[PDB]
């Protein structure tokens, strides 16, 4: 479709919008006492382009999946995206002089609870991630014509996470994705490192492979033909501005960020700001091309049981691998994200089988949960990203964030504990349980063998929220039956006699050494009931209590995983307090080390030898 | 001093070199039976130069202040380390045949046991922040002339952390610093995006402010030469190579990364490589000029006692900034970093008093931490970085590794909590107790007052390992005598009678909250025991026990934080089965969203009245 080409009264009526955009900011947040005008005021024009002439989306229906996508990745500007919001018709004006308000819904950094946000921001640098999952998704999955727009700070792209999603809309051709750079000279609290060195930010963008064009910001004219010519390329819009533009005596200052007006100042502001307001006649937004496809919203089933055979050896990695590339036969909603380590965590199975669903995100696995939350957006597909567990720590904040965002994306980690042996401590995850407990949506499995993987993934996939699957690098034995049922939130026990002694609790290589410590104490006529969580989070509290109760309220939990936030803290406060209720921790205690998985398992404390050690002291 | 132009023999030597490197490498994984040969071969040639040629150091005394600094950031390079090491004397060569051995040191990464590693890496693209760090200490701290080198994978460059220290290497004119890229095509699992293509590699290093110089990594000569120009800037050496360069069928081979050769294989290879080396004769390290200064090791203490009074109101976060000022007069060794938020963490007033110590990092707190950890390598600052707590989440892995690198940095993370109010969840901390409790090396401190924020600042000074000191927005009230006595370990019981009916352990704003539960209960002729942790980790458990057994056995705990992994579950997990004993939790349940303090404190249940009906229904 041809550009259509503004007139003088177009033009004058998209300033017009960006001053009432202006005005608004500094009402909301003046009403609400905090906030950040000056961080919106740099944008106005940006905003009321962006809504007013190159977006194509229905103002009534901001989710609708033929929409052009707007992520705003300096949410810190939320006053002025609720603005352009109101100014579209779907928000009430008065409704933004509620900003921050308990009795709002609009907060101070844009959540998915407002229909027009996909996803959080408010942790700076995430936003353009989450944008190129968005465009990926438009030009592959969807095949549609909607474009993706991602407004970033300057001092935010200070952030590294910014600088993957630009390498990966090189990678993969993004030429539907336009970044614009809000380059308004200031951070927070000094001038961001670049100022306005505007070739430098243009040198910096086209050694990413994109293509690049500085604009004056406030040019409404040079706004609509830059957002106007289509490329080849991701295009970033190098946008020259000033912080707090059109508030005299504030803009381009310090000491201004995320501080608000006060009244006297905003009364005397505003009146300027409103005497350069030609028309009060609105633009009305024009929407979009109806091409993008139905999706299926049905559960998302296994298209047969798990083929195992009780005492086949397999490690939980590999059967990870197997189960969602047979998840991905059942489902074109599947799809597979992993940073270059496919080999190791086996989602090149999936990869061989479904390549055209499988998303090498390279060894950068912030932008790695990024794309997951873009793509999930809009319930659009269902990834599963994978890596080790430990390199899911350097995604901490982007799965903090996609809690906020109230993402379903599922992440499987492999390479739990020490029981990776020879690699040594940077490559194993012993802080995982924590982490991903510490996320407010998540539930975590922890499959013990390759059916209780395969039925993990399956769950996964139809479980809303943060789902984290911990996988395990040694081969173990099957000990379930195929067709074992299996459920959130429900342990199995695995083991048991009438005369047990302690409830011993192990998950994953934990699980078989207490198996094998069970053999051992046999010999010295003491049986120990075993119990498998399956999921940690939720806990099944009433058979772990009722197996307690079986065994002389005694429970000895093992984990290959660190004191703090694991097993056995989760154990101890679900049941702390209860009469005749014991709890003994088994885990691993410092930095670990290099050596052969069983020795290492021994080191540390927590092997076969360690558990029946732990048993007979509790008998005694 | 001098480039000394080698001749044909030295050449020839340093050729010789590389391929007794390769040749180990080899030996040494075949041993293992794992490691990373073809990693350790296109690094051949570079160690050669490095190690041979270009730098200065002592080779009996690695950890020597005066030598330049070497940082294997592709950390699964380690074999080709350890062989260097043994090349110069310091190793013994049979050593490194018992690679990733229970019985050795030489594990599967570098590991600060080992006196030639300062950082501990394995986790990808941490390295040359951690360079940073050493070199902003060499030119700016110690004002010395050793130099600092650091060598990458091309893959790791994919992680937005390089491109972190890259920036802050230009920001802060690192023209002591080198960055070897060892271009060898491929990753893990498939090429790296930009294989081969050098000019793009070099336009990349130039947009972020280096000297960029491409070379032929596998020629000696053409290393001695680059490697001997020293710059104005940070230098990038781009070297051209070829993974498992020398190893015949398998270099510039997919399939091979991580893999070890066969020993049939390794032998037969061996062969082919050792029939290229023309002399056994070692080449000497070269000395390094002994210019660093003398660094104090003595404990740091605050110049007096607090000067805060009982009754007055200060928030947490601005006795952080008042307390570490005040420290920074005590003793030089103290230096502060922060992510562009100086003005809100209130580190800004450190700055204003010791700028030459502070460090402005920029919206970069992945970079931050490793700058932090840099600087305390060889003991040769005491770092306090701060931020809010919530970007802390940014930096786990950083964090994570901090710990597997032994080292002593101080994290201070502001706006914890719901208390923050208006700005909404992405800026509240909910997670960062579970996260660094996680932290094997950790201490944290969570202050309730300005009194207990100053002694935190102190001990944390004098306290090895990952110390967190958690502070909070809201102003609260002194309740410490300012010649209070504070420990690590060690909790205060600040409200008590001899009826007392529950013990309430509270922090920070839920500590000033249960204050006003106590108030209210007291109209019911109700009496609470109120206890504030100080640390939560290692928490006092011997005071909560004792406090407990005079409130009928009852603690109610009340935090500022996720359910899992924070102060309810570490104290139940200190004391579960012990008799009598009971713990009821109050925390915030879900991702909270924006208000008033006090109206998200009520609304998430954290407040003086949810504390009484708490209390209330433990007495019923
Ligand atoms: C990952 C990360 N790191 C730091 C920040 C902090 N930050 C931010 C906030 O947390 C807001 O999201 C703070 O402003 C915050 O609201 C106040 O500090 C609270 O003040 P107080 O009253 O509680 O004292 S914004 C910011 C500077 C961003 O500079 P940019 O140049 O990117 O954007 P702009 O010039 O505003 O267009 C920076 C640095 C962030 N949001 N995300
Ligand atoms: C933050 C981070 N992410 C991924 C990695 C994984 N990674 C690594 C390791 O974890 C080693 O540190 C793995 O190799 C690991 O040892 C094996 O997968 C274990 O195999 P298995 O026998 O258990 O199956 S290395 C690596 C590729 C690095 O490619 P580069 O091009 O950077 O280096 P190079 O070509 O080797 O000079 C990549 C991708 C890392 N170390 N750090
Ligand atoms: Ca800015
Ligand atoms: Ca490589
Ligand atoms: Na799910
Ligand atoms: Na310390």
């Amino acid at each position: 479709e041809s550009y259509h080409k503004p007139d003088q009264q177009k033009l004058q009526a998209l300033k017009d919008t960006a001053n009432r955009l202006r005005i608004s900011s500094i009402q909301a947040t003046t009403a609400a006492g905090s906030g950040h005008p000056t961080s919106c005021c740099s944008a106005a024009e940006i905003m009321a382009v962006l809504f007013f002439h190159t977006m194509r989306y229905k103002s009534q229906d901001p989710r609708n999946p033929h929409n052009d996508r707007f992520v705003l990745s300096k949410g810190h500007a939320a006053p002025i995206l609720y603005a352009v919001w109101a100014e579209a018709g779907f928000l009430a004006e008065a409704e933004l002089l509620n900003l921050r308000k308990i009795s709002s819904d609009l907060d101070g950094h844009p959540v998915p609870k407002q229909a027009f946000t996909d996803v959080a921001t408010g942790s700076l640098g995430q936003g353009l991630g989450a944008a190129c999952g968005m465009a990926y998704t438009g030009k592959y999955f969807d095949k549609a014509s909607y474009r993706v727009y991602c407004l970033l700070g300057d001092g935010e792209l200070s952030q590294g996470s910014v600088w993957e999603a630009m390498a990966f809309a090189s990678i993969y051709k993004l030429d539907n994705l336009v970044a614009i750079l809000d380059i308004n000279r200031l951070g927070q609290s000094d001038p961001a490192p670049l100022q306005h060195q505007m070739d430098i930010y243009q040198k910096r963008c086209e050694a990413f492979g994109w293509h690049a064009i500085i604009v004056d910001g406030h040019s409404v004219e040079e706004l609509c033909k830059a957002f106007g010519q289509a490329k080849h390329q991701p295009t970033a819009i190098i946008a020259k501005t000033f912080k707090g533009r059109g508030i005299t005596g504030v803009e381009d200052k310090e000491s201004w960020h995320g501080k608000p007006l006060p009244k006297n100042m905003a009364e005397q502001i505003i009146q300027e700001i409103y005497s350069q307001i030609q028309s009060k006649k609105k633009i009305l937004a024009t929407p979009p091309q109806e091409d993008a496809p139905s999706v299926d919203i049905a559960n998302i089933r296994m298209p047969s049981l798990p083929s195992y055979k009780v005492g086949d050896k397999i490690a939980t990695r590999k059967a990870y691998g197997q189960a969602l590339a047979k998840l991905g036969h059942a489902s074109d909603r599947i799809i597979a994200l992993d940073g270059d380590t496919k080999n190791s965590t086996f989602s090149e199975i999936f990869k061989k089988e479904h390549p055209d669903r499988f998303i090498e995100c390279y060894i950068a696995e912030q932008n790695m949960v990024s794309i997951a939350v873009g793509c999930a957006t809009r319930n659009r597909t269902v990834p599963f990203c994978s890596t080790f567990a430990a390199f899911f720590t350097r995604a901490f904040d982007q799965i903090r964030m996609a809690a906020i965002s109230e993402s379903n994306i599922n992440l499987c980690g492999s390479h739990c504990g020490v029981s990776i042996g020879e690699d040594g401590p940077s490559q194993m995850a012993l802080e995982d349980l924590a982490m991903f407990r510490s996320v407010p949506t998540s539930t975590v499995f922890y499959p013990s063998d390759g059916v209780a993987t395969e039925k993990a993934v399956e769950l996964a996939a139809n479980t809303k929220g943060i789902c984290f699957i911990r996988t395990s690098r040694p081969e173990n034995a099957i000990i379930y039956n195929n067709n074992e049922d299996f459920q959130v939130g429900q342990a199995k026990v695995v083991l048991k006699s009438k005369d047990d002694q302690v409830t011993v609790i192990g998950a994953g290589v934990t699980l078989h050494e207490a198996l094998a410590a069970a053999e051992l104490l046999k010999k010295e006529k003491i049986n120990i009931r075993v119990l498998d969580p399956f999921t940690i989070k939720p806990l099944d509290r009433k058979l772990i209590l009722d197996s307690a109760r079986a065994t002389k309220g005694r429970i000895l939990t093992v984990e290959d995983h660190y004191y703090e936030g694991g097993i056995g803290e989760a154990v101890s406060s679900a049941v702390v307090g209860e009469p005749g209720i014991t709890v003994t921790h088994l885990a691993v205690n410092r930095v670990p080390r290099s050596g052969k998985p069983a020795e290492l398992l021994k080191m540390f404390g927590i092997d076969r030898d360690a558990i029946a050690q732990a048993v007979r002291g509790l008998i005694t």
